[PDB]
């Protein structure tokens, strides 16, 4: 994915386990949280490059597959959308870890079986306040009527 040098205002302090999942305060490790000025926090792999004729390192927002974890997120995005988690939910692009970190995910933008995360979708919902829209292929609606 999109990679980047350390830099040295980095405060890098939290580690995941790239096949458990789990999370450990450390500045170094092979899948590492960074959080680069104003962006939001991410979980990046280290990369061995070539750079300036010499071998170095960078990090780079890469795919992991958090199956293993045996934890669920916090949020999840596909799509252009951002949506709370809900169980029963399936696996989007990226997932966001309560701890706090992005993490660059194996799945798409179906959140539930013929049921598409779509800004061009035809039902209008929200979650806990976070308004999103489905595209739908009786279908159950994954999310709450926005009247009060
Ligand atoms: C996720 O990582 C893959 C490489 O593993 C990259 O091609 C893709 O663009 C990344 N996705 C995002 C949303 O950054
Ligand atoms: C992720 O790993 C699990 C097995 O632990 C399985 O769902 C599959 O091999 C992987 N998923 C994807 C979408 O590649
Ligand atoms: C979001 O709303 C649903 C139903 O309205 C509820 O079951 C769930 O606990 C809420 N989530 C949070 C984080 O409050």
């Amino acid at each position: 994915g999109s990679c980047h040098i350390r830099q040295d205002y980095y405060n890098i302090q939290l580690v995941v386990e790239e096949k458990t999942g789990v999370e450990k305060r450390s500045i170094m490790g092979k899948w590492s949280v960074i959080t680069r000025e104003g962006r939001e926090p991410k979980l990046m792999e280290q990369i061995n490059i070539v750079s300036n004729n010499s071998l170095s390192e960078t990090y780079c927002y890469n795919r992991l597959n958090t199956s293993s974890w045996g934890r669920q997120p916090a949020r999840q995005r596909g799509c252009g959308q951002t949506v709370p988690y809900w169980p029963g939910d399936n696996v989007l692009e990226e997932q966001y870890y309560s701890t706090g970190y992005w993490v660059n995910a194996t799945g798409g933008c179906q959140l539930r079986e013929g049921v598409w995360l779509s800004r061009k979708g035809n039902v209008q919902c929200q979650r806990n306040g976070s308004s999103l829209i489905l595209q739908l292929a009786t279908m159950e609606i994954p999310c709450d009527p926005v009247e009060t």
